[PDB]
């Protein structure tokens, strides 16, 4: 045996790469483009679909779609597509070779991850995989027992408590915003200087806006009151076109979403509440423990001041006397991607794959009594 | 006080009158146009620019120009030009005394509101004004409270889910193709039968080509092969220098760009997808009334056959016990004015209105935290 | 000041007056005569030179030549002398005094206007001048603003398009048959009868049988079939010795060169087809109003029966619900000046004269960037 | 199988000649003269009609007139007299043992193409045929997959943008100004000096002064002054009559028309604003591709200091970060039969012709479901 390979499938973007590795190898975005314009010049190497990194230089041409919204995939024929782009195109491996860790979201539909360990064994032919939780990933990868995991990502963002090894399962919240829903209303804020982003390629912009422009105020009615003097507020970005583009307020206001969701019209609180109420359902004696564990990963967790806030805001639900230490790793983009290198090396796992043999005598149905 | 007055500023048509009226008393197109020619005969009345029914009878000498174009306003020397002859050329009225309801587009610039107030207050200096949305008002004229609204202008469609006096604006769409850009399709699509319109007083002329002989498909597959047996399908057109054109599968063919905007380029979904888009963004215990209650407004929704193809199509979309009950009044063209009228003779709306003396104090910003 | 004068210099008759008045004081053909012979009696009165009326007299000894040839002044020696006899011995003013107004033909050389302004102040030293288009002094005559005007004279026949007050440049042809033309096709048809007019003193004979016998026939293949029972075709004319000629189907034979030009050899079109070619270069818009307003001047336009062809034969070209209105004045020789007097009557003209303080500091090319 | 033919009609040029080949082997006006004078020579070669080289040599008795008038073939029966001229007297060919590569204009009546199909195989009886776009095989020339094409003949001037291997239909611009009339703007502004050119004999003669002595002005308002001290500005040219002309400013002037229009009356842009509003009509995320390829194609593309002022114009149109690279290939005047060469020897081809089997099973609207 050579080694194990861990794929984290996410939302925007497909992480790939071997065990043991402190990165991944293979890092593109999770877009399958399809042509929509006429085509008219004969042969010269025209694909009819094209995946992750090559439709994102030829988007201009493209209806991109995500074939994984909010966790779910729900577009098996283009999941197909990027696995075999991931595998072959991208890291150069034989699939019948290595045992692929898989990664998914907690709280998930039970035939989104049959379907995945169907097609691991039906199509790939894998000798053996497992399906992980991506917040306990998250956990390995700053080397923890304890913490609760706020796990944003681009398709849901979820907490986990852990305690000493142990798993609170009626703790876990599960909240779909996420970058994707920052992107979408930041596209509708922005028409209101003028800029009219509306297209799929242009989501694309907006989103690359998101990465370089926005931040988290740390108090939001202040930093609306400097929108009066703006000065030091607005700043400028270069779009494909030539053409720039002055956000203003519109750079702090789009991540203001996470802590009032509200604004994009969602009844549910704010990430620091979705904290705060799942360490409120833990027991009343490891919530000393949580407070002083708070591990964030994901990239919406990217965003400059995001940790100043989440420590100002839990603060203040919180009884005075507990320390808050919110604990942002400056890898924690990949830190679902960085504890799975670390669980798929470990040498007490090699009895947790599922293997091919026991797939055979137990169908797709034996992922949920195996894996969680 | 006498009465206040309703401008229905749009892309095509500027709708104006008094409040409390069932009809506009002055419809005139949008058109602002300069002569290109020479002029010789000296005197004889030959003014610097011409405005709405006057250049539209003294087209073929002048370069027509709309100041608005998918809804923001891009010429303000223009606009201030249609006003004047709005106020006063065509209403006669004198704008210090009667207080001035404007309309303008949902999810529109910021710069472009603050500059219709900074006008009406600092040029015609009116005693109040306010700014409404127009799929609000729109759903005044049917007397309703419920409705998603399907508000498609010459500049621009807009869905806005409104329940019961409570707006979703989380849930509003907007989609650019409106009537002027069925227009310059089908500019485009009479060339292929070799007729060729191109200068803009070609322009009103397929403009009104369109809204005489182009209705809706209700099976655009079908009507295709109509085409084979081209009989009942084409129709005559005596255009103004007494040349007759032979339309056929043109007439059905443009308002099929309003439900694939693929035709023109466009990467969106078409109006029977923008509307269904928008009731699934709204809450789950809505989306019953919301079916039940299709308000169709704007003079893009004139077409023979419009209502037909929209209930045909949601139904495909929508589960099957669901009912759909698009609901076309026959005055649709001005149901923006109507609800204009109806809103601004209620006894509960002179309390909403911006002053001259609140706006003075607060400069021309007033209008975002006042009116929506 | 006491008035100022209208000089419309033709190729065939020098027009001239006062502003104001509806009939030119001074009509006299634009011909210069030397004589040719011996000259034996001593003294009694023998000048060099003869010009106009008085050469029109004694033109059986001269060598008469035109100095205008096709709008063109090609001999500015003798139309120094012609504008000479003009002032001085034909209207008897000082030209020190009085402003005068010009006329030319469109589509002319650029050194041709330069002359004529050289030539009225370094010379006469007039107070100011103004060189004004045939074709748009035709339509103040008729007191209009809108219609193609046909005027065709003695050198030039030209359309020029003019819709409500503004001439359209592009759309001006310029057709150089015309009434010099048609007497010399009318010499070479006269000879197979066998009357031989050759000398330029018996061209101004068969100009005058041309003014007196010629007229147009409406359909031109059945007038030839009338010519084999030359009973009521034939007509007779005195010559000045005293013979008689029998002209037969010469009389409406020359006429049909202005609608079929094949027969001097040209390859250009007849008036019909350049009125319709004209009407058809301009816009979709005003075809309708320059159909219904067709303005014949100049005195080739003065046949029997040519305002009963032009509306047969355009109806032909034309789309046959559009109407056509060929409108012929009885006084339509005369209508360059009658426009002429107008228009230097006018109280909104007198800024747009050529002074001698703006010509001085300019040179003669202020003509150009003030005139037209 | 031998080869196959690659017939570019034009509309002022006929090119043919075989596929694989770098230059076409017949290249010949496209002109068909009737004579019109007498004719009294008994015998001795007199033709009813003249075609292409024969009929330039004798056009001074000839009516001579172009069976295609803007792209759009108005002659049939003249065309069908080119097609035999081309093949039989001009490659001399067989024409039922050659599959034949023809061309045409982008926006063009579906009339037009039918009826090229419709000849090629029920009179000259082709093995298969082709019709493709000018503007696509404009960029085989180039050897390229990225470009807009700006392709101005002597019919029509278009845009086509094309990004990698993809026509964008929707920003494909048609403007129906050329070298035709870049011509009769020369023969009207020609006249100024004094010459006139009318007859259709020397129309030929004044696109020869404008293919030798006609250039294109770095900046318009600085060479009219250079009129002034008119020395390096004036050139000479020798007449078939052993006439000479000296053109001053008019050589600079015509070819402005291609950058302004309203000097023919045109309402529409110039070249350098049609090739931006068809890149701004472009996804955003390709026009930095199609600012770096502006290919330029076609014979009124060759003019002394055009690629130099597209250079300079759309450069004050862009967003001053984009660079703007104009690409001449010296050949460009055939380039789009060296396309049409390249395109009938590739391999990936020869599935893509309207066979003869292919063409009676589905009548003459085959060409539309099969070529574009
Ligand atoms: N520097 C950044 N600042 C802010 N947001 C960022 C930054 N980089 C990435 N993002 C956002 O993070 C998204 C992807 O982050 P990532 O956590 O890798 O997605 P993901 O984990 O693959 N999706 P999932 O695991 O299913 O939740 C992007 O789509 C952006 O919206
Ligand atoms: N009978 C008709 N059938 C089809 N289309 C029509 C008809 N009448 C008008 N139209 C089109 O619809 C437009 C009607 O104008 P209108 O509906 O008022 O647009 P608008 O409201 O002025 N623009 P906006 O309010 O900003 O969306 C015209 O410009 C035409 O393009
Ligand atoms: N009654 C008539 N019938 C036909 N032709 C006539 C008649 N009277 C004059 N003509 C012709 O008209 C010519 C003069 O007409 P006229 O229009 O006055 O010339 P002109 O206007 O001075 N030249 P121009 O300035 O170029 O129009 C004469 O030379 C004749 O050829
Ligand atoms: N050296 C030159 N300089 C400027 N213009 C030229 C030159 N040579 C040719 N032309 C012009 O280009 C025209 C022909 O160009 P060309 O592109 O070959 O015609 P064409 O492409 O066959 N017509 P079409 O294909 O229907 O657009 C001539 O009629 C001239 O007006
Ligand atoms: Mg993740
Ligand atoms: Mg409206
Ligand atoms: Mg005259
Ligand atoms: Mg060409």
């Amino acid at each position: 045996e050579t080694t194990a390979l861990v794929c984290d499938n996410g939302s925007g973007l497909v992480k790939a790469g071997f065990a043991g590795d402190d990165a991944p190898r293979a890092v593109f975005p999770s877009i399958v483009g399809r042509p929509r314009h006429q085509g008219v010049m004969v042969g010269m190497g025209q694909k009819d679909s094209y995946v992750g990194d090559e439709a994102q230089s030829k988007r201009g041409i493209l209806t991109l779609k995500y074939p994984i919204e909010h966790g779910i995939i729900t577009n098996w024929d283009d999941m197909e597509k990027i696995w075999h782009h991931t595998f072959y195109n991208e890291l150069r491996v034989a699939p019948e070779e290595h045992p692929t860790l898989l990664t998914e979201a907690p709280l998930n539909p039970k035939a989104n991850r049959e379907k995945m360990t169907q097609i691991m064994f039906e199509t790939f032919n894998v000798p053996a995989m497992y399906v992980a939780i991506q917040a306990v990933l998250s956990l390995y990868a700053s080397g923890r027992t304890t913490g609760i995991v706020l796990d944003s990502g681009d398709g849901v963002t979820h907490n986990v408590p852990i305690y000493e090894g142990y798993a609170l399962p009626h703790a876990i919240m599960r909240l779909d915003l996420a970058g994707r829903d920052l992107t979408d209303y930041l596209m509708k804020i922005l028409t209101e200087r003028g800029y009219s982003f509306v297209t799929t390629a242009e989501r694309e912009i907006v989103r690359d806006i998101k990465e370089k422009l926005c931040y988290v105020a740390l108090d939001f009615e202040n930093e609306m009151a400097t929108a009066a003097s703006s000065s030091s507020l607005e700043k400028s970005y270069e779009l494909p076109d030539g053409q720039v583009i002055t956000i203003g307020n519109e750079r702090f206001r789009c991540p203001e979403t996470l802590f009032q969701p509200s604004f994009i019209g969602m009844e549910s609180a704010g990430i620091h509440e979705t904290t705060y109420n799942s360490i409120m359902k833990c027991d009343i004696d490891i919530r000393k423990d949580l407070y002083a564990n708070n591990v964030m990963s994901g990239g919406t967790t990217m965003y400059p001041g995001i940790a100043d806030r989440m420590q100002k805001e839990i603060t203040a639900l919180a009884p005075s006397t507990m320390k808050i230490k919110i604990i942002a790793p400056p890898e924690r983009k990949y830190s679902v991607w960085i504890g799975g290198s670390i669980l798929a090396s470990l040498s007490t796992f090699q009895q947790m794959w599922i293997t091919k043999q026991e797939y055979d005598e137990a169908g797709p149905s034996i992922v949920h009594r195996k894996c969680f």
